[PDB]
């Protein structure tokens, strides 16, 4: 089992959610680099683990769940069973990184994702040692109701580029936006 990383899209407010749904209207090229970040292992045979709360597993459109090609393992402490399509339920970020140990899936999984919302998040900047995020600025301020924390950037580094992510600007339906790479050890 290999790194752990978050993957977020913010707004410059810090926003990453509203009424359940994207701040946003939706970006599909800002999907398609979710995909391919999340998706990609370099390990034949192996799929990555995508973690998610339970609205975030919701906010996505259902012809899109499970996430093709990736493990869905949804964090909640009220279900009872995975809400239908995901193939996994945790009742926490440490008992889900616990389940990536057991056999079950210990020989299945590459990467772990960290898909979101706020509270996944913020239990994952408490894991100690390795942390990427990947975070996409969506370069306005749109309303919101959920919030990415803060990077403290005396423990986490802006990488000045990372291997596969475009450094330039992007712009869909108006709004401009870019990928981020931090580090953290
Ligand atoms: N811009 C982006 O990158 C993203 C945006 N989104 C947007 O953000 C919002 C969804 O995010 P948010 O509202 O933060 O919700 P979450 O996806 O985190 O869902 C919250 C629910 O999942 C469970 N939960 C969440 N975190 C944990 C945890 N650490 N341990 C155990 N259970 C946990 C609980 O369910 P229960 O009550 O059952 O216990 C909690 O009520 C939506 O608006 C979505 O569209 C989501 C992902 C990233
Ligand atoms: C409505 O259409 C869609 C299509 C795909 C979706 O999830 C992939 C969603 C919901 C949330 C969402 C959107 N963007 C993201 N971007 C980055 N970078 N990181 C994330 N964690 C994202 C997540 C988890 C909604």
């Amino acid at each position: 089992v290999g790194s752990l990383n978050c993957i977020v899209a913010v707004s410059q407010n810090m926003g990453i959610g509203k009424n359940g749904d994207l701040p946003w209207p939706p970006l599909r090229n800002e999907f398609r680099y979710f995909q391919r970040m999340t998706t990609t292992s370099s390990v034949e045979g192996k799929q990555n683990l995508v973690i998610m709360g339970k609205k975030t597993w919701f906010s996505i459109p259902e012809k899109n769940r499970p996430l093709k090609g990736r493990i869905n393992l949804v964090l909640s402490r009220e279900l009872k069973e995975p809400p239908q399509g995901a193939h996994f339920l945790s009742r926490s970020l440490d008992d889900a990184l616990k389940l990536t140990e057991q056999p079950e899936l210990a020989n299945k999984v590459d990467m772990v994702w960290i898909v979101g919302g706020s509270s996944v998040y913020k239990e994952a900047m408490n894991h100690p040692g390795h942390l990427k995020l990947f975070v996409t600025r969506i370069m306005q301020d749109f309303e919101s109701d959920t919030f990415f924390p803060e990077i403290d950037l005396e423990k986490y580094k802006l990488l000045p580029e990372y291997p596969g992510v475009l450094s330039d600007v992007q712009e869909e339906k108006g709004i401009k936006y870019k990928f981020e790479v931090y580090e953290k050890n």
